[PDB]
C-alpha cells in the first residue's frame, strides 16, 4: 500500500537504578517532575536529564494514554520539539526527557523581560512555529499549546512538549474529535470548544495565543475572564489585544491565527518564512524601549549519534 518509510524510533527502557532523580523541578497532581542524572549502562557519560513520574493509572484506558503520549514523544526527531530520551516501567511510568535548565518558556520571558530582546522575541517565533510545523508534517496535532508547554534548553534555544494531549490522525481523517476531558479554554480555537473539533489549523490558533503571551512577556489571556464566556465572546469576535510592542504587522498576524474560519488562518509553513522575514529585521517590527542596549556531565543533545 502506502509507500511511507518505515518510522524507526527507538524506545529505550530504563531500569530504575539506570536514573537517580536529585532534587524535583516541579510536582503535578498528574504527576511529579525530577531534575536527574541519567547514565547509561556502560559508558560512563552523565546525561542531566529531567524525569516525569506519572500518578499510577487507576484504569487501562489511561494506561494506554500514556503509551501513545510516549509514543509520539518518541517518535518526533526535531530540535525544536523535544523527543523523549526513553521510559522505565515502574509501577508509576516514568518518562526520560532532556533537562532545559532555564524551564517553561512563560516563565523565562515573565523573569527576563527587560533583559528580553526584541530580536530573541521573533526568533522564538520562528523556533515554535518551527517545530509545530514538523508536527503537522507528522499528521500529529498538538492538542495543547501555550508558553506554559515550550521548555527554553537556553534563550537560543526552545522546544515544544507536554504532548499528553496530542493525537495522532488517521490518514483518511482531516480533523481528530475529541471525548470530554479536562481542557484550558483560552488557548484552544473556537472550533475546538464549540464543536470539541481539533485540527492542525486548530493549533494555529493556539500558537497564534502563545505569541499574544511572548509579545506581552507572559501576561494571561483573557486574564481575570471565566472559561464559559471565551466561546462567547469570540463568537462576540471580541480578541486579545494588541501587545504594546507589536507592529501591526506582528499583531496583525497573531489576528489572523484568531480568524473564525479555520481555512483562513495562515498555515505554519507560511508562518515561519514571515517571522523569519521578520527576524531579519526585528527592530522594524517590534517595538521595545532600550531595545538595542538587550562539567563531567555531557548533554543529550551532543550525546545523539552520529554518523
Ligand atoms: C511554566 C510552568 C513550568 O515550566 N513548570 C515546570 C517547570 C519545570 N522546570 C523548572 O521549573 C525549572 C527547571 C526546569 C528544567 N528543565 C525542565 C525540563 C522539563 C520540564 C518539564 C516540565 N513539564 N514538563 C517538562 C521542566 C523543567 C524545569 C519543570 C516542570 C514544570 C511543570
Amino acid at each position: 500500500p502506502s509507500g511511507e518509510a518505515p518510522n524507526q524510533a527507538l524506545l529505550r527502557i530504563l531500569k530504575e537504578t539506570e536514573f537517580k532523580k536529585i532534587k524535583v523541578l516541579g510536582s503535578g497532581a498528574f504527576g511529579t517532575v525530577y531534575k536527574g542524572l541519567w547514565i547509561p549502562e556502560g559508558e560512563k557519560v552523565k546525561i542531566p536529564v529531567a524525569i516525569k513520574e506519572l500518578r499510577e493509572a487507576t484504569s487501562p484506558k489511561a494506561n494506554k494514554e500514556i503509551l501513545d503520549e510516549a509514543y509520539v514523544m518518541a517518535s518526533v526527531d526535531n530540535p525544536h520539539v523535544c523527543r523523549l530520551l526513553g521510559i522505565c516501567l515502574t509501577s508509576t511510568v516514568q518518562l526520560i526527557m532532556q533537562l532545559m535548565p532555564f524551564g517553561c518558556l512563560l516563565d523565562y520571558v515573565r523573569e527576563h523581560k527587560d533583559n528580553i530582546g526584541s530580536q530573541y522575541l521573533l526568533n522564538w517565533c520562528v523556533q515554535i512555529a518551527k517545530g509545530m510545523n514538523y508536527l503537522e508534517d507528522r499528521r500529529l496535532v498538538h492538542r495543547d499549546l501555550a508558553a506554559r508547554n515550550v521548555l527554553v534548553k537556553t534563550p537560543q534555544h526552545v522546544k515544544i512538549t507536554d504532548f499528553g494531549l496530542a493525537k495522532l490522525l488517521g490518514a483518511e481523517e482531516k480533523e481528530y474529535h475529541a471525548e470530554g476531558g479536562k481542557v484550558p479554554i483560552k488557548w484552544m480555537a473556537l472550533e475546538s470548544i464549540l464543536h470539541r473539533i481539533y485540527t492542525h489549523q486548530s493549533d494555529v490558533w493556539s500558537y497564534g495565543v502563545t505569541v499574544w503571551e511572548l509579545m506581552t512577556f507572559g501576561s494571561k489571556p483573557y486574564d481575570g475572564i471565566p472559561a464559559s464566556e471565551i466561546s462567547s465572546i469570540l463568537e462576540k469576535g471580541e480578541r486579545l489585544p494588541q501587545p504594546p510592542i507589536c507592529t501591526i504587522d506582528v499583531y496583525m498576524i497573531m489576528v489572523k491565527c484568531w480568524m473564525i474560519d479555520a481555512d483562513s488562518r495562515p498555515k505554519f509553513r507560511e508562518l515561519i518564512i514571515e517571522f523569519s522575514k521578520m527576524a531579519r529585521d526585528p527592530q522594524r517590527y517590534l517595538v521595545i524601549q532600550g531595545d538595542e542596549r538587550m562539567d563531567v556531565v555531557d548533554a543529550d543533545e551532543y550525546l545523539i549519534p552520529q554518523q
